[PDB]
């Protein structure tokens, strides 16, 4: 069933956030390495370089793009860009990310580096308005460049929830209150005893 | 049903990790502020001081005690001890988390200063080992220094999952499996097509 790799390599650069770094996995574990196997097993000369940053923003990613880029030995053939979930998640302005990935676009046109787009999708609850700017982002710009877009390329992990860690749990504010009911009558008493 | 504080304040040091920072939380809304207006409905006029930081390590928090506590107007009467969940995230070694936590606690004690040990457990993805040699610091560490040992207070989390942020998924291994199989064919065709 697998093809042997033939031909000459080919550089592909993965530039995104925590899901190309391989957040609390192995580096060979994350999504760029386990690409690299299947697209050499599909009969590609493929080297994926993985230069997701877990929690970089679009911001950040824009500030180490051309580093990035003049550190790999020539250029890519092909750059595969996933950032803005940082942005989203931190309440940041989808006009911001909409101008910091645009300009990290017109970087990689300067250079001539063909490029996938891969899309991240707002959480429900910053409210319609930031989700319908937000997600539009990508497909937008996708269009204005004229590069491939990658649809929510998470989506399993929304359908089955045994693909996603659960080792980390934060408290929403109705959390938090859990927490306090479970433990004020303990600090209640140990203070009340100073 | 509200009791009136009354008399001199306490103070409480809530020094601890995301947990007492309130991660993506508002300032009221952290278990810190919450825990405060809890015991003051009760009738006790406390001032609770969130001295959490997300991410902190057992080392951070020990890097940091003696700067937080310096910074005080006066001594606390009392701290909330929260820290091991980064460790244990990170796999970091349990004994040097022990290491770490007892030696807060002596400095704390130096300073004759009342703790509460919040304890923390390990998530499974940790394995069986691990989990026993660092569950077991908190109340170890507790007996030896003669401090409460808070159990675990995020167990509700742990049970109801509308308590927990649902916004940020990370991948297991076998996701980031499903994440190139939804899109291996579109980044083969790409690079086919280069
Ligand atoms: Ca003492
Ligand atoms: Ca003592
Ligand atoms: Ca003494
Ligand atoms: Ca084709
Ligand atoms: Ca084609
Ligand atoms: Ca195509
Ligand atoms: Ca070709």
């Amino acid at each position: 069933d697998a093809v042997m790799p033939t031909g000459p390599a080919i550089d592909v650069l993965a530039f995104g956030d925590s899901l190309f770094a391989g957040y609390r996995l192995d580096r060979d574990e994350s999504y760029p390495a386990r690409l690299q196997a299947a697209l050499r097993e599909r009969g590609l000369n493929v080297n994926v370089t993985n230069a997701g940053v877990s929690g970089d923003t679009t911001a950040a990613g824009l500030q180490r793009i051309d580093f990035v880029l003049d550190s790999m030995a020539g250029e890519p053939d092909l750059v595969l860009l996933e950032l803005g979930a940082n942005d989203m998640l931190r309440g940041l302005p989808a006009e911001e990310a909409r101008r910091n990935l645009d300009t990290i676009l017109q970087r990689l046109d300067q250079r001539d580096i063909p490029v996938m787009v891969y899309g991240m999708r707002a959480a429900p609850n910053l409210g319609g308005d930031y989700g319908r700017s937000f997600d539009s982002i990508f497909p937008d710009l996708a269009d204005k460049y004229d590069a491939e877009l990658v649809p929510f390329f998470i989506e399993p992990l929304i359908f089955d929830r045994s693909l996603v860690q659960q080792d980390q749990l934060h408290p929403t504010a109705q959390g938090v209150d859990a927490m306090v009911e479970q433990t004020v009558e303990q600090v209640e008493d140990r203070i009340d005893d100073l």
